[PDB]
């Protein structure tokens, strides 16, 4: 029901703010760009959450399969009495009840930049796990991970390879600062998509049914909306790219013809050239070995790693 902790750390001015920010900035590079946190209004969340049962999009299912196989591994590990989950669900409650079974389960502690959705959570888990504590925090990840609570022993949860949505030096400095947060009976859980198959890397960017191409296109009426602009939406091509030297993939929207743009909030006005291409988002793909470095430069140890019999994703268990 209505039991519930909640702080919010998210001021609409503060996120008008950033956004003006980071659209002049994105629209006036030589090379445009815009930053993928802002895919993530109300409508492109849905549009996330429908990418996460795509044929093609393999992520969430094959983390799912690995939580299911190995719930009660990863909970006998961590020996923690309190879930910490940055970014909000099956995958959830595989933990959840894992944690239920043990006999462990004392806390929930949801992080997430929806209020409304942490508000939805703390009814449907009080509901599903009577007795649990919720204690929600309304941030992003990138500013307010002080801002969670320590009481209790903690496994937090950093799953869906959203770790490789930031570019290695946000990335480390990110994981840094997590790390700096965890104390001695805390672990990590960090889920990695890894590199694989080229082919099934840009399918899963690019499926068939067109979904990921309105999620990315989103971003522009995003803008449109909250900058009062005039992107042509239809106008632009959905793109996805391998970068092999980055080993990552990209996410870009092609102007199939020549686009004036005007972003009125901005006073700004912008063009594009025919054929020309803006980065919207990375997603980048790991090597498991370089997992291990990338949590110790953070001052983690690996002390678990689960994946698929595929090596199509891991998950690793670190701490302190
Ligand atoms: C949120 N993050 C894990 C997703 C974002 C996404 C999914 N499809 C397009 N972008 C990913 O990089 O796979």
């Amino acid at each position: 029901h209505m039991a519930l902790s909640l702080a919010n750390y998210l001021a609409a001015d503060s996120a008008a703010e950033a956004l003006r920010r980071d659209v002049r900035a994105g629209l006036t590079a030589t090379q445009k760009s815009l930053p993928p946190k802002w895919f993530y209004d109300a409508v492109g969340s849905d549009l996330f959450d429908q990418i996460t049962r795509l044929p093609e999009y393999y992520p969430t299912r094959t983390e799912a399969q690995i939580l299911r196989t190995r719930s009660a591994e990863i909970i006998s590990a961590a020996g923690a009495d309190t879930l910490v989950e940055l970014g909000s669900s099956e995958k959830t409650r595989m933990l959840l009840d894992a944690m239920r079974d043990a006999e462990l389960l004392r806390r929930f502690i949801p992080f997430d930049v929806d209020a409304g959705v942490l508000r939805s959570a703390g009814a449907a888990i009080g509901a599903e796990y009577p007795g649990i504590e919720i204690d929600a925090v309304c941030g992003d990840f990138e500013e307010h991970l002080g801002k969670i609570p320590h009481v209790g022993r903690r496994l937090v949860v950093f799953l869906g390879s959203t770790i490789g949505n930031l570019t290695p030096a946000p990335r480390a400095e990110f994981l840094s600062t997590l790390a700096d947060t965890l104390q001695p009976g805390d672990s990590l859980l960090l889920g990695t998509d890894l590199v694989k198959d080229t082919g099934r890397l840009v399918r899963a960017y690019d499926d068939a049914a067109g979904v990921t191409a309105a999620f990315n296109r989103n971003v522009l009426a995003v803008v449109n909306r909250e900058l009062s602009a005039d992107f042509d939406l239809d106008a632009f091509e959905h793109v996805a790219k391998w970068n092999s030297d980055e080993e990552r993939i990209e996410m870009w929207l092609r102007a199939r013809t020549a686009q004036h743009v005007r972003v009125a909030a901005l006073d700004l006005e912008v063009d594009f050239a025919a054929g020309e291409e803006m980065l919207t988002e990375v997603s980048c793909k790991f090597r498991p070995e370089n997992v291990v470095a990338e949590l110790a430069e953070a001052g983690l140890r690996q002390t678990h790693w689960w994946t698929d019999p595929a090596g199509d994703f891991g998950l690793s268990l670190a701490v302190r």
